């Protein structure tokens, strides 16, 4: 604070802005991301592993900080990712000999997770991402080959949804993904979420995680996604919004900042982002970026080990960067 805005407070009247937080930070800038945001999701600490490392034994700790602390503060909390590949352990798909699970075993497991996580924030978190990155990522194979497709069975997105919604029969869940404006994955994200529609599950949103950088997706590429998606009916979330200042598959190693040429393009596109959100303030609820600021991003480790990136609108001190206020709202 010194003379400037809230940045979710100029969208009240648009949609929710929030960050992936941790724990860690909820100290040391637990003031600064209460007031530019009013939502807020677990990067980590909210996913199987991390609550459920054994098949009996629970650690909410972490979580339970995190939700307590939005709840105090009137901030809206966003469950993150019941049904992943990544991030959830062993134990899960394996029996007594090691081999692998049953379909019923599997069952029974993801059920008692689910009724676990999902009544335990009962009433409190207005929105799940009961799956996570379902689709494949190459253009010629819809459903990716993960082990619950494999050990539970197809039907594994209609039991996700179908288990969450009796948790807590308020909570939206929604189905989230990347890539979600690829023309070809755009396609089977959609089918999907319009199979499961039908199928009578009960999906509410559709998560547009928003892992973009600089270059991409253009304009009409993003106002394609929304129109494809908001189409169903369903509401539409950018959930782990960023801009990375490179490329992915990027071979450029040395920057210890960004480029001119990149802070210029980050600046003029991230405004032409949130123009097009505001255009769009009907079908879209909630923008979430994957962080609070420059000083930490999971992108400083991925896809490259040791590559700083800074692809937010706060810099590396927690300070508002050019983009910030071509980004502010109109309210
Ligand atoms: O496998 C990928 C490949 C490219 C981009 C993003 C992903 C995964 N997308 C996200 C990354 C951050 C994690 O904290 C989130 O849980 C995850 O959903």
């Amino acid at each position: 604070s010194t003379e400037i805005p809230s940045l979710s407070a100029s969208y009240a009247n648009s949609f929710k802005i929030g960050a992936a937080v941790h724990t860690r930070m909820l100290q040391t800038e637990g003031e600064f991301i209460a007031k530019h945001y009013n939502s807020v999701t677990a990067e980590n600490q909210m996913k199987f592993e991390e609550v459920h490392p054994r098949e009996h034994e629970y650690t909410f700790e972490a979580a339970d900080e995190i939700v307590d602390f939005a709840v105090a503060r009137g901030i809206g909390v966003r469950g993150h990712t019941l049904v992943w590949h990544n991030q959830t352990p062993a134990w899960m798909f394996e029996d007594a000999s090691g081999g692998t699970a049953s379909r019923e075993m599997m069952l029974s497991r993801l059920k008692q997770h689910i009724d676990t996580v999902v009544g335990r924030y009962k009433d409190q978190i207005y929105a799940w991402d009961v799956v996570n990155e379902a689709i494949e990522d190459k253009t010629d194979l819809i459903m990716r080959d993960t082990k619950w497709l494999r050990l539970l069975g197809e039907d594994y997105l209609v039991q996700a949804f179908n288990m969450a919604h009796e948790a807590d029969p308020n909570a939206l869940l929604f189905y989230n993904d990347y890539n979600e404006t690829d023309p070809v994955k755009r396609e089977k994200i959609y089918n999907l979420v319009r199979s499961l529609l039908d199928q009578g599950a009960p999906v509410h949103g559709i998560g547009m995680q928003g892992h973009w950088n600089i270059h991409g997706p253009s304009m009409d590429e993003i106002r394609q996604a929304i129109e494809r998606y908001a189409s169903l009916d369903v509401q539409l979330h950018v959930t782990e919004l960023d801009l990375s200042v490179f490329r992915h598959e990027d071979q450029r190693t040395d920057l210890t900042e960004p480029t001119a040429e990149m802070a210029e393009l980050q600046q003029k596109r991230y405004e032409d982002i949130f123009g097009l959100f505001r255009e769009y303030r009907s079908n879209i609820t909630s923008v979430t970026f994957w962080g609070v600021a420059d000083n930490y991003t999971w992108l400083d480790n991925f896809p490259v080990r040791g590559r700083k990136n800074w692809p937010f609108v706060f810099d590396t001190e927690l300070q508002p960067k050019d983009s910030f206020w071509r980004i502010i709202g109109q309210d």
